């Protein structure tokens, strides 16, 4: 099932525990969560934002040190902007927290993103058109889950169209046998230069490995189980973005707020990419891993 389909409609929904469970369960299986009526309203003072030529240099906040990137402008534009982004992570979160009480205090904040550019009009590695899981080279994750929100926020009523792929151990099979260990040394010397933040660990090598070489396997991206879902212009979905095969083909418009949660927070670590990775490979992946006696 690789969409599940809900009907909350409110940032602040109470929800039973029946769906609690649905979502958690469909979540952690690598489901995208749909929520076609969970609209994120815009202030009229914002919609002067639905303008592609904000973007600078995907424009960021980071609402842990309330600051706002990828954009320059007035003060008082630059304001508004990130109070809109604000609000999104802070909606986003009262909701996550409202659908995933599992999670508890678990659930990390990371960056909220407003994509404003067309998608349709858009290297190998980083054209989104083409399945993947998220793993990003200057950012790795030490093991942890990769949850993003997002909403469609576009104001002419188009949709923002997806692809969903097959699931993730599947992914990892297909691309085994085209893994490769890392250069010894050279993950040290990218941590040395600031290349990457922190350390890059063997699962965020493994896992960079799965992004790159999946989008390189034409074969593979022409042929794998795929469905191809138009998600409308007022809803949310929620997704972990390192588990679930996605690519982005068209659409204007979209916000989308990045969480971070540590494998041993899970219902089913076992089915995190970082335990079937180590599964698959018979190794620790993450040096920094705590030990459990
Ligand atoms: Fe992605």
């Amino acid at each position: 099932q690789p969409i599940i389909q809900f009907d909350a409609e409110s940032w602040e929904a109470e929800f039973t525990q029946e769906i609690q469970d649905k979502a958690i369960e469909g979540l952690e299986s690598g489901s995208v969560l749909f929520f076609p009526k969970l609209n994120f309203p815009l202030l009229t003072e914002e919609l002067k934002f639905l303008d592609p030529t904000w973007v600078s240099g995907n424009i960021s906040y980071d609402p842990r040190s309330a600051t706002l990137k990828g954009v320059e402008g007035k003060s008082e534009d630059l304001r508004l902007l990130s109070g809109l982004l604000k609000r999104y992570a802070e909606k986003t979160a009262a909701f996550l927290h409202l659908l995933f009480p599992f999670y508890g205090s678990s659930l990390k904040i990371a960056r909220t993103s407003f994509r404003p550019v067309e998608i349709s009009g858009r290297s190998a590695r980083k054209d989104d058109t083409r399945l993947h899981v998220d793993a990003f080279p200057s950012s790795p994750t030490g093991g942890e889950r990769i949850l993003r929100v997002f909403s469609n926020i576009n104001p002419q009523g188009k949709p923002r169209s997806w692809r969903i792929g097959e699931p993730f151990q599947n992914y990892l099979n297909h691309l085994l046998p085209q893994l490769s260990p890392p250069a010894p040394g050279k993950r040290f010397l990218l941590y040395l230069f600031g290349i990457t933040k922190g350390y890059r660990s063997l699962y965020d090598h493994y896992m960079l490995e799965l992004h790159d070489k999946g989008k390189l396997d034409l074969e593979y991206q022409k042929n794998s189980p795929q469905v191809a879902f138009d998600f409308p212009a007022g809803s949310t979905w929620i997704v972990f973005t390192d588990q679930v095969l996605h690519a982005v083909d068209k659409g204007q418009f979209l916000l989308e707020q990045t969480f971070h949660l540590k494998v041993n927070a899970l219902k089913h670590p076992e089915k995190s990419p970082l335990k079937l990775l180590e599964t698959a490979l018979n190794k620790k992946l993450v040096s920094s891993e705590s030990f459990k006696l």
